[PDB]
Order: C-alpha cells, then structure tokens, then sequence
C-alpha cells in the first residue's frame, strides 16, 4: 500500500487523503492513518513522544518516520525514542509540524514508504 498525502494542516486540525476523519493529532503510515491521542499512552509535552506512540507506525513497515513535534516545538522527543526507531533501521525526521507535513508529503511524492506522528498545536 501507499503512504497517504496529508491534505490539510491548520491549528489543531489535520486531514489525511482518503480518511473520513478530521484529526487533531494523527498517525499516518502506508495504507492508512489514525487519530493520535496522548491519553492512550499517557504522553505529555515532557518527557514527550514515547516508543509506544510510534510503535504502531513501526509495525506497518516504513523506511522513514517523520515526527511533527508541534507548532512551536514545545513537545519534547527523548533520544531513547529516536534510538528505538534507529535500531529498527528507520530514517527519522524530527521537525516543527508545518515543516514535518511538508517533508512527509515530499517523501510521499517520491514514493517512499513513509510514516509519521504529528502534533498540530503546541
């Protein structure tokens, strides 16, 4: 399957191509996407994105994983998380979300198996 393009991003709102649902935060992978909800993992801005947050993207099979860490990058990303993805042979991009969605879609556009997790507020 193909990584869907992210169709729109604005404050606290995201749309994935071929999704029925307007998300706030989301996970996106080859073949689909889901709402990202910190309550499922107990993720806060600190210590931030956990392996548990990205696990379900990893297990879909991606070469590259983009983390959109928010509009002003207030959401931290522990290095143990990034190293977790690297052990799994994944190219990781950590960026402010606008720049994340932009990178993500360029990877989609060059037919890379790309996934990601995006935070659309602070």
């Amino acid at each position: 399957s193909t990584s869907p393009e992210i169709a729109s991003l604005s404050w606290g709102q995201m749309k994935v191509k071929g999704s029925n649902t307007t998300y706030k935060d989301c996970k996106v992978w080859p073949g689909g996407s889901r709402t990202w909800d910190w309550r499922e993992t107990g993720t806060e801005h600190s210590p931030g994105v956990q392996p548990a947050d990205v696990k379900e993207v990893v297990e879909k099979g991606v070469q590259t994983l983009v983390i959109g860490r928010g509009m002003s990058e207030a959401l931290k990303v522990p290095s143990s998380t990034v190293e977790y993805l690297k052990k799994h042979g994944i190219d990781v991009r950590v960026l402010q979300t606008e720049q994340a969605v932009k990178e993500y879609n360029a990877l989609v556009a060059q037919g890379v198996r790309v996934g990601g997790v995006f935070h659309s507020t602070c």
